[PDB]
């Protein structure tokens, strides 16, 4: 493939590798498990803290249903180590500082602040099955109710 391929529901997710808490993660590491890959704008903000804590609270149910959780933001590994420790998260955080995954999943959104454009992440989640296929996307979602919805989708696959 001589052109970049972005993710689409019903289609294979292109294989990727990225730095993470505890060491690097490749999509191929997740073969045979469901993967909830959740993108959040920024470590240590209120909404991203609540989202992480709610995935933490339901983590045993995700695991029982055959799924892993991975959070993604562009923050540094140092920030991720601190944020994971503060929230006692039982799952990894990918540091997408170079935007490879944000580009692949098409979550970048420019925001206008006082005549300046700011490069942001649109809070979005992707459910990838054990076969590596994108089964469901939630783009620009609000946090309340979201982890419940993702767990229901994981359980129904």
């Amino acid at each position: 493939h001589h052109h970049h391929m972005s993710v689409e529901v019903d289609r294979q997710v292109p294989d990727f590798t990225a730095p993470a808490t505890g060491g690097d993660i490749s999509l191929s590491d997740l073969k045979g498990r469901k993967l909830v890959l959740y993108f959040y704008p920024k470590d240590n903000t209120p909404g991203c803290t609540t989202e992480g804590l709610q995935f933490r609270e339901l983590y045993p149910k995700f695991k029982k249903a055959g799924a892993e959780i991975i959070g993604v933001s562009r923050d540094s590994l140092r920030s991720h180590d601190n944020f994971k420790a503060k929230l006692e998260l039982p799952f990894p955080l990918i540091s997408d500082a170079d935007e490879a995954l944000c580009a692949l999943f098409d979550v970048i959104k420019m925001k206008k602040m006082y005549g300046k454009e700011v490069r942001g992440i649109e809070r979005s989640t992707f459910l990838i099955d054990a076969d590596g296929v994108l089964r469901q996307a939630w783009r620009g979602i609000k946090v309340p109710g979201h982890v419940d919805d993702v767990l229901s989708a994981v359980q129904a696959l």
